[PDB]
């Protein structure tokens, strides 16, 4: 599946190159620029456990997910992950738990551990 095309031919996008944060672009975007830091960031994403336990989508809640890049937010795999991103991008990002929940988890919804896989497009970004 997905995930695994992922840790077969994902780009390691972390800078201690440690596979934690994995990158397959899916569908190519528009134009040079890249969110910076502090950007208000406008996606479509569907996430889950590896393991299949438990799914996620903006789609479930109609309407873009939007969050400051950078900026406290969301995991630590998605400040980096969608800084590589163009307008228009559709990405997968398999993620080890040190750059997402980590060892605590966030229990009941995530467990210990947790390895997250996401499917994301970026729809736009706009400067603070
Ligand atoms: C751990 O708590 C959650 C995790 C996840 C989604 C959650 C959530 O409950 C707050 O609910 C959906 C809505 C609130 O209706 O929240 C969206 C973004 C939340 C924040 O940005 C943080 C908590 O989420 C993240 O950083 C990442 C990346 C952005 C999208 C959401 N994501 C998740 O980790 C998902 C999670 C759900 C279970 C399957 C794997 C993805």
């Amino acid at each position: 599946g997905a995930p695994a095309t992922v840790t077969e031919q994902g780009e390691d996008i972390t800078s201690k190159k440690d596979r934690g944060v994995l990158k397959i672009v899916k569908r190519v975007g528009n134009g040079e620029e890249t969110p910076m830091i502090g950007d208000k960031v406008y996606v479509h994403y569907k996430g889950k456990l590896s393991n299949g336990k438990k799914f996620d989508s903006s789609h479930d809640r109609n309407e873009p997910f939007v969050f400051s890049l950078g900026k406290g937010q969301v995991i630590k795999a998605w400040d980096i992950g969608v800084a590589t991103m163009k307008k228009g991008e559709i990405a997968h990002l398999l993620i080890k738990p040190e750059y997402a929940y980590g060892s605590a988890g966030s229990l009941p919804k995530i467990p210990s551990n947790a390895t997250l896989f996401f499917e994301i497009e970026l729809l736009d970004f706009k400067g603070e």
